[PDB]
């Protein structure tokens, strides 16, 4: 199945997802893609996506990841949010390296990685 | 016109934008409520809210907000977000208090202050 994890180990997915997250020092368990919500398809204006998460077993609402992949084009984008324990404050950090993210591509990621994408697999679909 | 401004102002909404933004020490653009986009209605479940979002005159982009008001029960919940000039890192606050925001409403309320919710009007509508 089409996971993070699975990207990350892939042998035509793999160097670009270490691309994804250079410099930004992420979790283990992301690349473990252990806990991991359906891919689901979701279409920006007229491209097409795999938009998958992921989040850390066990403690799953305070630390998740989000990816959106192209399987036509194999480019991929995410975002990652930390929730802290003492103020409940959200830190986002968003995987672009390309600056190809839209600011509905950002609420779809954020969509993905809060639940909300799971729960209406067909609302998110913005096409042109 | 309904803008946090005026509701942060409203003789009848300033006490419960008063307790939204207690504790939490947000810059005074907010209640000038200068900048804004125009209120959006959105149903959650079988609740509809005015979902409105404002950013800093200037710097729009560095610093923004979302509410949404239910003008029916005049229940507020609202999201304050900063983008780090340093790391591009994003820092979410959320203007809870009530502990009512579920994951939709999360969404929605991304969805305003990013801009999608502006973009797509009716796109955003989760109804039970």
């Amino acid at each position: 199945d089409l996971t993070i994890s699975s990207l990350a180990k892939g042998e035509t997915t793999k160097a670009a997802f270490n691309q994804m997250v250079q410099g930004h020092k992420l979790p283990a368990w992301v690349m473990k893609g252990g806990t991991y919500t359906p891919a689901q398809t979701v279409t920006l204006g007229d491209e097409t996506y795999q938009v998958m998460s992921a989040c850390k077993p066990h403690d799953c609402g305070s630390q998740r990841i989000a990816v959106m992949w192209s399987e036509k084009s194999n480019q991929m984008t995410g975002l990652f949010s930390t929730i802290d324990e003492k103020t409940s404050q959200e830190k986002l950090t968003w995987l672009n390296v390309n600056d190809a993210l839209s600011i509905d591509g950002k609420t779809v990621l954020f969509a993905a990685l809060t639940g909300s994408l799971e729960n209406h697999p067909d609302g998110f679909n913005f096409r042109s």
